[PDB]
């Protein structure tokens, strides 16, 4: 999944925030050995 | 000042984010002298 | 009830930081005053 | 590399925080040659 959209008001939050969503979405989808692997170099 | 919009998956997620931009906004308006004493 | 979060690097502790500063703002502005803080928007 | 450590008041806040953290980590540590891979 259900898909919501957030209102930002200001390019500072709107940063930070996208920085937070798109992390998030990314850890949703790297496989936890690629994760490791990555984590570990 | 603009407005951005952004596309959250999940209600869990978009709650958390939500509640985070409330505090933000916030934490812009209010001076640093006035944080200070209600901290 | 308080808990310490482990952060490694400078730039993830700024922005973990500022999160949880404003969080705690957030607590203890009361809600009328918020309000007239937010008219500013 | 400095190790730094941060007082949270709750611990859904806790809970809240500590994902961001290993999120933010993990988003560090992916390049850009696999961005699309994902
Ligand atoms: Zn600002």
């Amino acid at each position: 999944e259900e898909i919501f959209t957030l209102q930002v008001r200001g390019r500072e939050r709107y940063e930070i925030l996208k920085k937070l969503n798109d992390s998030l979405e990314l850890s949703d989808v790297v496989p936890a050995s690629d994760a490791e692997k990555y984590r570990q170099k």
